[PDB]
């Protein structure tokens, strides 16, 4: 199995002991880290923040501590939005200047592949064309991959693609059975489910659905959405499955209705760390946790919830991530993907549950420190 771990490149920025940054990671916990985010002018991939060259540095770096692990970079994400996309793939020679780019770009910094994060093609302004022209993208650049390989004598750089996890984005995004000949892995984004815009309370990266869900509202789980992609040309080897290392805070509008769909009144309190209303770290919820409020197992769907006078939380815990670690593994899936490590308990003093417990949590789940040969 593998364990692609997310790192972004704005967590850095965050006060004292939410401040995180590449050498912050143990090179031993996952198989694959993924840089969030770089960007596009022109054409051609770019860097973001001001130190990123730096930053790369330190990130590709930590292969010297694990011969195994590899490095992707991530572009896009939702607040770069489609329209670079949609332009660099409208033509030949758009994609051309792009992927000459990355394969310069990535060689020039040391990383393994690219992750695509185009959120997302067909949708937000995307027009339908794109649907199409994300396929020959993709293909076009693992030809380009393959041909620099076999040029340069080396590994191939790998292409994957960070993936929708809600049923009308997918279906207007994806044509599924050939985009998942060419990518190398689909990271399916199996979390933000539910949230306060929906108003009322639901879990974020929910395994299954809620008894009382029905219609579409019956496929906003972790089992749907896996199925869907397997069931619809995507192989399960190459299907990744979402983890969330933060959860999703809501009001109550009535703090005597605390359970699952509870009318709410808006997101919750930022962090002091995250500083994102509606959004905690987990190494935040572990504060929430242990200031006063009730937890209570979602069994419905194999999560926990919490909650404290007129705050609610939907998140993963490390039972959660346990739970769902073991049905993967049954379900024959590639492995699993956490947004974002820098999220975790990196430090260990929140949650007091050692280093990096979501994150921990899964690798020990997947078999991640193992060897199977002797080895020099
Ligand atoms: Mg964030």
């Amino acid at each position: 199995y593998n364990l692609i771990c997310y790192f972004t490149n704005w967590a850095q920025y965050r006060p004292g002991l939410g401040s995180f940054k590449p050498d912050d990671i143990n090179p031993c916990l996952c198989t694959h880290l993924i840089y969030a985010f770089a960007g596009m002018q022109n054409n051609e991939i770019t860097t973001i923040e001001w130190n990123d060259v730096t930053l790369y540095k330190a990130f590709n770096d930590l292969k010297n501590r694990n011969s195994k692990l590899k490095t992707l970079l991530a572009i896009g994400g939702w607040n770069f939005g489609t329209a670079p996309f949609t332009t660099m793939v409208s033509t030949s020679q758009n994609r051309q200047t792009f992927i000459t780019s990355v394969i310069k770009f990535l060689r020039q910094y040391g990383f393994d592949g690219l992750d695509l994060d185009w959120e997302y093609p067909g949708s937000r302004g995307s027009p339908p064309q794109d649907k199409h022209l994300f396929t020959v993208l993709v293909k076009e650049m693992r030809e380009a991959f393959e041909q620099e390989a076999i040029e340069s004598n080396r590994p191939r750089l790998m292409v994957t693609a960070a993936v929708a996890g809600g049923i009308s984005n997918i279906q207007a995004g994806y044509e599924i059975p050939e985009l998942s000949k060419y990518l190398d892995f689909i990271h399916v984004m199996t979390y933000d489910l539910h949230g306060s815009w929906e108003g009322y309370t639901g879990e974020n990266s929910p395994l299954y659905k809620y008894p009382t869900e029905t219609g579409s509202n019956a496929y906003l789980n972790v089992d749907y959405v896996m199925n869907y992609w397997k069931n619809n040309g995507a192989p399960a080897e190459k299907l990744i499955v979402g983890f969330p290392e933060y959860g999703h805070t809501f009001i109550l509008r009535n703090p005597s209705d605390n359970g699952i769909g509870a009318p709410t009144s808006g997101d919750g309190p930022a962090g002091p760390y995250t500083r994102q209303a509606g959004f905690w770290a987990y190494y935040e919820i572990c504060t929430f946790l242990r200031s006063g409020a009730t937890e209570v197992w979602d069994a419905s769907q194999e999560v926990p919830y919490a909650y404290k006078a007129n705050e609610w939380l939907g998140y993963d815990n490390i039972k959660s991530f346990s739970v769902k670690a073991q049905w993967l593994k049954q379900n024959n899936f590639g492995g699993a993907m956490i947004w974002a490590i820098d999220l975790d308990d990196f430090t260990g003093s929140f949650c007091d549950q050692g280093k990096f417990p979501l994150t921990s949590t899964l690798n020990k789940a997947l078999g991640i420190s193992t060897h199977h040969h002797h080895h020099h």
